[PDB]
């Protein structure tokens, strides 16, 4: 009579992760790469002989770093004069072209120079993601819901869309990054009555706040606001100037000249970050970092949350600004969600909580996978074609 139906796909398509969900037996399930990892690098990087997508591309970028792209969500949709453009470039080391005032990467591939638009870059991402629910599923994905921040404007949202049919994906709807981590909650299903939610996502390179009501589960976005200038990345720098320091201070070496130690010391500084979200310490242990000397030491929690104590508070700011924008005072705010790996810093969790006196967080859906769980909710959804009875 009628064959069973595939699957539909939640794709969060973020600027330096990408996550992919499945609902099925009404459950999401968040899909794990071939390396293990729950989330994907959007980094594509582009050889003689290949070209490789996710961990591959990330893993190889110290000695390929104009041929390895990351970030192309920081371009998707925007004319090459735009100034967040034009800034942004300096920091990155592949080339950023101008065509007819469209932005193109262009990279050595296969013996050429080849220049790809931010929306064949993003496909590329798009590609590795329906892979990845393949390899799960064990058949074809055709269908998904993709993400995007709720600022974009209809030419980011239709660049985004355009990089879902160059992946051969149907795109069932481009929803807001808050409004699927609302879904992921359910906080679109507790019935009649409007809800005010504070959506909190701070990512690796920028913070975002917003203000979403709900009634009968329908979203509003009341405010929006955030800092383009914090994220992960910062706490990572401000750990490196201290070891920099540090190392100074007990081998009288200045070490900041070698790329290759500096690069070691950031890739430690990064992974003793994430180890004090869950202990009060960790140690920093790497040979022959610099003249034959090994660097064996360690930081408490205590240190690296002085460390970054004025990043840290410096949250509060977009959160009173998106209050006072959506005319709402602390009080009325229902419903609190986290988003980004680095909301798992405690001293992060602490000084939100105690901004609105006390109040629980949601944080029980992994922040880095609640936006692909939300879209994996609402993909389940756009797929029904029940027929009502008599
Ligand atoms: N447990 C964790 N504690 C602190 N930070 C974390 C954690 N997990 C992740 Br993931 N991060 C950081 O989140 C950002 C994601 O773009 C990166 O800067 C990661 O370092
Ligand atoms: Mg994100």
């Amino acid at each position: 009579g009628s064959m069973a139906k595939a699957a539909a796909i939640g794709i969060d398509l973020g600027t330096t992760y990408s996550c992919v969900g499945v609902f099925q037996h009404g459950k999401v399930e968040i899909i794990a790469n071939d390396q293990g990892n729950r989330t994907t690098p959007s980094y594509v990087a582009f050889t003689d002989t290949e070209r490789l997508i996710g961990d591959a591309a990330k893993n190889q970028v110290a000695l390929n770093p104009q041929n390895t792209v990351f970030d192309a969500k920081r371009l998707i949709g925007r004319k090459f004069g735009d100034p967040v453009v034009q800034s942004d470039m300096k920091h990155w080391p592949f080339q950023v072209i101008n065509d007819g005032d469209k932005p193109k990467v262009q990279v050595s591939y296969k013996g050429e120079t080849k220049a790809f638009y931010p929306e064949e870059i993003s496909s590329m991402v798009l590609t590795k993601m329906k892979e990845i629910a393949e390899a799960y599923l064990g058949y074809p994905v055709t269908n998904a819901v993709i993400t995007v921040p709720a600022y974009f404007n209809d030419s980011q949202r239709q660049a985004t869309k355009d990089a879902g049919v160059i992946a051969g994906l149907n795109v069932l709807r481009i929803i807001n990054e808050p409004t699927a981590a609302a879904i992921a909650y359910g906080l679109d299903r507790t019935g009649k009555g409007e809800r005010n939610v504070l959506i909190f996502d701070l990512g690796g390179g920028t913070f975002d706040v917003s203000i979403l009501t709900i009634d009968d589960g329908i979203f509003e976005v009341k405010a929006t606001a955030g800092d383009t200038h914090l994220g992960g990345e910062d706490f990572d720098n401000r750990l490196v100037n201290h070891f920099v320091e540090e190392f100074k201070r007990k081998h009288k070496k200045d070490i900041s000249q070698n790329k290759r130690a500096v690069r070691r010391l950031r890739t430690a500084c990064e992974r003793a970050k994430r180890t004090l979200s869950s202990s009060t310490q960790a140690s920093l242990e790497i040979d022959s970092l610099f003249e034959g000397i090994d660097f064996y030491t360690s930081i408490t929690r205590a240190r690296f949350e002085e460390l970054c104590s004025d990043l840290f508070r410096s949250t509060l700011e977009p959160v009173e600004k998106a209050l006072r924008d959506a005319k709402l005072d602390k009080a009325q705010i229902h419903d609190l969600v986290l988003v980004g790996g680095s909301t798992r810093i405690p001293k992060v969790q602490k000084l939100l909580q105690d901004f609105f006196n006390g109040r629980d967080l949601n944080k029980s859906i992994n922040p880095d996978e609640a936006v692909a769980y939300g879209a994996a909710v609402q993909a389940a959804i756009l797929i029904k074609s029940t027929r009502a009875a008599a």
